[PDB]
């Protein structure tokens, strides 16, 4: 069932051991190792970071969006005994890019579900960002999610052409439709890609 799939990758100890290959990333002049861990397997400060360099990503965004930027709010979500982490490291030391994520039924499917993915700006356009959604569609596969799903505003520009061009990236049909906000055009987009099988 859907359930027992889900429940089934909650339960697994390191989602990203299925592909030892991809836990390091030497491109670009980067060289990061990548790890998967749950939120409890983090240290406090490296939570912390994580979400202070969304806020600096982001804040501004969710400011001019429906949403508004709830501080509280995020944090709570990020520190959730049900997130995941795809962390990569630089120096063995220094964390630089980060996804959270979820396996949740989300429209009645089974799915990875991606809340953030943030970099550090110096590691930017190096090719690293494309990598972890790689991965996260990896773990997709080998759990059998039915597909990867996230939220983008249009008024992020870069990270929309990143998901919607680089990725191939479509439109969910769980994206509100056009004059679907209060009568007009939402400053979001849910996206997806579907596993293949
Ligand atoms: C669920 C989410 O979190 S939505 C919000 C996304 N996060 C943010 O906006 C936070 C700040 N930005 C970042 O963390 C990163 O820049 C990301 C995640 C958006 C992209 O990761 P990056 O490593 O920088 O991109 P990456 O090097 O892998 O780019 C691959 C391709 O995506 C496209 N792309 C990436 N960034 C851009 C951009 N700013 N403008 C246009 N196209 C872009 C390009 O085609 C690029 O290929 P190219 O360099 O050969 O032209």
């Amino acid at each position: 069932s859907v359930c027992a799939k889900v429940d089934a990758a909650n339960r697994l100890g390191d989602p990203l051991e299925a592909f030892p290959v991809f836990k390091k990333y030497d491109r670009n002049g980067l060289n990061v190792s990548i790890e998967c861990k749950r939120v409890s397997g983090l240290e406090p400060a490296t939570v912390d970071w994580a979400f202070d360099l969304t806020k600096t990503n982001m804040q501004t965004m969710y400011e001019q969006s429906e949403w508004g930027w709830k501080d509280r709010e995020k944090r709570e979500e990020m520190t959730d005994d049900r997130a995941w982490y795809l962390i990569a490291w630089e120096n063995s030391s220094v964390p630089v890019a980060f996804s959270h994520f979820r396996f949740d039924v989300e429209c009645g499917d089974e799915v990875l579900y991606c809340y953030e993915v943030q970099l550090e700006s110096k590691v930017r356009r190096k090719g690293l960002g494309k990598f972890l959604i790689q991965i996260l569609q990896l773990m997709a596969n080998s759990t059998q999610m039915k597909k990867v799903m996230l939220t983008v505003f249009k008024h992020n520009h870069g990270a929309y052409q990143f998901f919607r061009e680089a990725l191939q990236f479509e439109i969910d049909d769980s994206s509100p439709s056009m004059s679907g906000c209060c009568g007009e055009d939402c400053s979001y987009e849910i996206l997806s890609r579907r596993t293949k099988f």
